[PDB]
């Protein structure tokens, strides 16, 4: 019993956290094999690189300097050659995802990480971490058995507080660019397929007190969740919450009744597993995960 | 910017988590140096649990009863002893990944990460505090057992919780790396329930300062208390007293946003008079009794917003 926000064991992705120093700005890195991956505002990128060699990027892995031989862009990312490759190196994968999946962040400072928590890609493309200065290079993943899927990389803080990055190959996840300008996140929205997910968490925990009698139509229900900032619910999110529907024996459309009521009359003093909002960063799989003990 | 709840990096626990079977029960040890540390409850069948005696159970037990595994290699075990309601097997082989550790025991309202493990393999991490009614809101399912808690504050690992056991409640009990329980619970199955538990009003306060270093002032007034007037207050809302203890620790915080603790602690009497009125206080809607003063401070920027 219980339900936490549980994010996946860091150990992996700490074996990987280097400190990255050009001149004056100190900033983290990902060492995988001979390549550390870092943001590249820590150098028009590239006329700046072009005046860079590579003894100007000072690599530190604990207590011990890397030597850099090589270095190259790839898009907002810096790849810096070392002469020596990690023997702590994880199977792994870089892996882009969309918003409304979640992942883990490892926040470090100064090359060493700090602490671990979980977050989810809203769907503005923003991340609500807790980051401050000097986190940039911090990481998301995912673990899949033993394999690390590299998904985020830390590149900055929008004036609103919420923050913003790439995948491992220097894309940015949204409309935002590597520079000091006027950047703004975009009207969020709530992730409902996470939220019915989660609300099927709570109905495993035991709390029912939110089921009632009613079904209702994707059409129907898509109309009151445009009316309450939440996002559209596809045929592939009912599809996708298909196993969480039999183990409870609640429809998919039965749960959408219920946060409907949700939505029109609130929860009336009432909370569910714990919260008196309803929670958004929980995807069908981490239910699901969570509530069988899958290992890593 | 942002308040998220905050594990430690779990790498150097993964790196002792060890699987120990012992007949038909399987469940989480903790290896350090050429200790495997696992509740003694492991020596128990369901039927044994009712009233267990665990010293008539272990003196039938030898060293090869006990199979310990450490991801694809098998340990083995040269001798055992129990301290309170912890076993100690001794192994022939000391953890090469056994960091700088300490055993810690923490009071109620103090906050750790838990690993959790199923099958000498880690899951999960997750933040949690000890309730000040001994028990911990965590998320675990059966095989769980043995499953730690922890703080590495700098580098070394201070080790202050092993799981055993599921209240009727869905809440957890377990004990310090001694073998003593947290809170008055037996593992043993008879009637046990939790105590009524209350919230930790020097963590309430410590988050509302948190939110204040933030940017959020909504919910401070021009009001100020005594200290026994917001305790009498306090206690109607089953919050835990707060003492002069925790007016000192709350110091540093002060002195950073520019409140005094008994002004804030007359937010906190208004917030409980009024609820938040459709507001939230660093993303939520209640107020949260587990981030310390200490983990606030480790969280949060110097420079308050
Ligand atoms: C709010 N930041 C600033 O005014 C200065 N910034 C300008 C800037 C511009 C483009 C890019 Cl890609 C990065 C940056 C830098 C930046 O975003 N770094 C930070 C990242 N994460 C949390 C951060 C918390 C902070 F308190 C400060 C700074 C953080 C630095
Ligand atoms: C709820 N418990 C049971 O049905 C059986 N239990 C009885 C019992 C009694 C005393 C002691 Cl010290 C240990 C145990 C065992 C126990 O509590 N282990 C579990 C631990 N944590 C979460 C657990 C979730 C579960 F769903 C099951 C089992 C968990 C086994
Ligand atoms: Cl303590």
């Amino acid at each position: 019993s219980g339900f936490r926000k549980m994010a996946f064991p860091s150990g992996k992705v700490e074996g990987c956290m280097v400190q990255v120093t050009c001149g004056t700005t100190t900033l983290n890195g990902l060492w995988l094999d001979d390549v550390v991956y870092c943001p590249r505002h820590v150098i028009n990128y590239e006329d700046l690189l072009i005046r860079k060699s590579n003894h100007n990027f000072l690599v530190q892995a604990g207590n011990v300097q890397l030597r850099v031989i090589g270095h190259s862009m790839q898009n907002c990312v810096l790849k810096l050659k070392v002469d020596t490759a990690n023997p702590k190196t994880p199977k792994y994968k870089f892996v882009r995802i969309q918003p409304g999946q979640t992942f883990s962040v490892l926040a470090c400072y100064n090359g060493s990480p700090s602490g671990v928590y979980q977050c989810a890609m809203r769907p503005n493309f923003t991340i609500k971490g807790s980051f401050l200065n000097g986190s940039c290079g911090s990481v998301g993943f995912n673990i899949d058995y033993d394999c690390v899927s590299f998904c985020y990389m830390h590149h900055m803080e929008l004036p609103t507080g919420v923050h913003a990055g790439t995948d491992l190959e220097g894309n940015f996840y949204g409309p935002f660019v590597d520079r000091q300008t006027a950047q703004a996140a975009g009207t969020d929205t709530t992730i409902t397929v996470n939220v019915l997910a989660w609300l099927y968490a709570a109905v495993i925990n035991g709390d029912r007190w939110f089921l009632n009698r009613f079904t209702t139509t994707l059409n129907d229900f898509n109309l009151v969740a445009m009316k309450y900032n939440y996002e559209p619910l596809t045929q592939d999110h009912v599809d996708i919450l298909g196993p969480l529907s039999a183990q409870t024996g609640i429809a998919v459309l039965d749960m959408c009744a219920s946060l409907k009521e949700l939505l029109q009359n609130g929860m009336n003093g009432r909370t569910i597993l714990g919260s008196a909002l309803l929670e958004d960063e929980f995807t069908p799989f981490d239910v699901v995960r969570q509530c069988s003990g899958v290992t890593f």
